[PDB]
């Protein structure tokens, strides 16, 4: 009816329908017999959501896991779609995923290096895309848990040497640049070079020297943005133009804890309108200090790269939203406990003085500071009251980070496959190198078969066994071989009788 | 343990080598002092042989290697909090009292020293965070 | 021997062994 408007079905309906659904760079006489037709029917099957037919016209699919995800986005688009729930949900059981994941494992276990190259692939069947395109596109998070998915990312974290290498070792060859010559440390001065300065992980090392760097020097500099006769020094406009630039320079390309990531943004420019102003110099102090912690912040979720970090700080951002509100109400406890021993222990007249004496000195007493030259010229059971819900505190997140922990683990796997192509895509150079790789590119811009279709081959013959498989041990169910065994004895005994 | 037993066997020798030195008397010292609990940290082993006691130092053992970047992570935050504090709180020249004044007093806050008299002429949302920090650290062990 | 599956198996073939035959 649009297309109608704009000017019941046609070619190029149909295949506007799907530019709306897979949303990749895809597009498109009756009599003519249409290439690969088994791809067609497989699709109008999901469509149609004929799961059987849908398996069936698969089983002679061409390339299994590239039609498999690309029909689990399809069905994950509908199931939201449909306005019959009950409908919605029996589309929302389709799992191909699963199948995905089956016929990749298997290509897996037979090869892992013609399956890596299957997975690192361009499916003309889908306008030459690799799988990977499709995974982030029907959002794979259970696929991307797969160890072939996890062995590729790590295979092209390092590039040299990528199963073994020791931390230890990796860090002292890289402080001398000629540890790769030397052989020490496993890898012609130019290419050597490339190849120790081009690889993820070192770009990954790289930026990490930097920001500490930068996180230190700016602490430092912070001393003398203390106390200068105007607010601002000339130091803290040296390291601003040095690094800020920079760093916003990369986010807003990249995009032309995220609560974490807009107060960090937020605070920087913050802190730059207070310096703009000399006249609050208190408060062109005061933002910038408050604004200061957010590079650390920011650094902490960068903690998430190797094994044992990693679910870590995923569960960090679990609990992070719940805690809040518990916080305060904690708070307001402890600040009616305050407001109470002050009243009681003594019958004032300042702002400043009466909110220490109401916040500090009790928060202090927490902290093994008691002053009893002040405090000392029920409350045993409101010391154990304190303890009891301290102890609900404590058993609270002792006991709701073990559950989400399953599924953070996957979701930590997901995280650092993000990390890991986006360090890929990060220009190596550090924030200010960073300046001279972004002029070097913008200078720029100024300026097989038989192989695959082996792998095709080989794949199918995959599928095949394992479906053969999958047959055979549907045949020797034992309850199913029982079931028909009572049958048949029923049937003997009609026939004896 | 092995680690342990190549610093235990290092810092020895090197507690002779400067005892043979007499110009660097602070050094003959601090050098010994650094030694002396290599052995206490050696009889700590030493202690698996009975049943009880057999596993734990074992899974003493496991932990050994991933507490390291924690324990580090978890002092530049520590780190980074007290020089927070220690800015906002006051406006120097001193490299030892710098030092002091940024590193022992926060340390020693933890610890139940509080010198208000040197202190006192968002920080909630601060403690809340440790706390909910130090959570994290102890689920990270306890699990 | 005694290993209930397998016996269950076997006695199942049995089965269809003696029903083919009545049959």
């Amino acid at each position: 009816e649009e297309g109608r408007l704009t000017l019941a079905f046609s070619l190029h309906e149909v295949s506007r329908v799907l530019k709306d659904f897979l949303h990749d760079a895809c597009r498109g006489d009756l009599s003519r017999k249409s290439e690969d037709p088994w791809r067609d029917l497989f699709l109008w099957a999901v469509l149609q959501n004929r799961y059987e037919m849908a398996t069936y016209f698969w089983a002679m699919g061409r390339e299994g896991v590239a039609a498999a995800l690309a029909a689990c986005k399809i069905i994950k688009e509908m199931s939201h779609l449909e306005k019959e729930a009950e409908v919605a949900r029996t589309m929302r059981e389709a799992k191909y995923e699963q199948l995905a994941l089956d016929l990749f494992s298997e290509c897996y276990s037979n090869s892992e290096d013609r399956a890596f190259a299957l997975l690192v692939r361009r499916n003309h069947s889908w306008s030459r895309t690799t799988c990977l395109h499709l995974a982030t596109e029907a959002d794979a998070k259970a696929f991307f848990a797969h160890d072939g998915v996890q062995a590729f990312l790590t295979k092209i974290w390092w590039g040299d040497m990528a199963t073994g290498t020791p931390i230890l070792r990796l860090l002292g060859a890289f402080t001398c640049p000629a540890l790769i010559y030397t052989n020490l440390i496993s890898f012609f001065l130019l290419t050597r070079w490339r190849k120790f300065w081009g690889a993820p992980v070192t770009v990954f090392l790289g930026n990490v020297v930097m920001y500490f760097a930068f996180l230190f020097l700016f602490s430092y500099v912070l001393l003398v943005d203390f106390r200068p006769p105007p607010q601002g020094p000339s130091g803290s406009e040296v390291t601003l133009y040095f690094w800020v630039f920079t760093l916003v320079l990369e986010e807003i390309r990249q995009g032309f804890w995220n609560k974490c990531d807009m107060v960090a943004i937020f605070l920087f420019i913050v802190g730059v309108t207070c310096r703009m102003v000399p006249s609050v110099f208190e408060a062109g102090r005061t933002v910038l200090a408050i604004d200061f912690m957010v590079f650390t912040l920011r650094l902490i979720h960068i903690f998430a790269i190797h094994k044992q970090l990693g679910p870590k700080i995923i569960i960090v951002e679990r609990m992070m939203k719940d805690v809040f509100f518990f916080l305060f109400f904690l708070s307001v406890w402890l600040v009616a406990y305050g407001v109470t021993t002050q009243a009681l222990l003594h019958p004032d007249g300042r702002l400043e003085w009466i909110f220490r004496r109401v916040l500090y000195r009790p928060y202090l007493q927490i902290f093994g500071q008691i002053p009893l030259d002040e405090i000392d010229e029920l409350v045993t059971f409101l010391l154990v009251t304190n303890v009891l819900l301290m102890n609900l505190l404590i058993a609270m997140f002792s006991y709701t980070f073990q559950v989400v922990q399953g599924n953070a683990d996957m979701f930590w796997k997901f995280q650092r496959y993000h990390l890991i192509v986006e360090y890929h895509g990060r220009p190596a150079l550090a924030p200010p190198f960073i300046l001279l790789s972004h002029l070097s590119l913008v200078l720029k811009q100024v300026f097989p078969d038989p192989v695959d279709q082996k792998i095709i081959t080989w794949e199918t013959v995959q599928k095949e066994n394992f479906l053969s498989t999958m047959e055979k041990r549907r045949r020797d169910s034992e309850e199913e071989v029982l079931r028909k065994t009572a049958h048949r004895v029923d049937l003997i005994a009609k026939y004896i009788g």
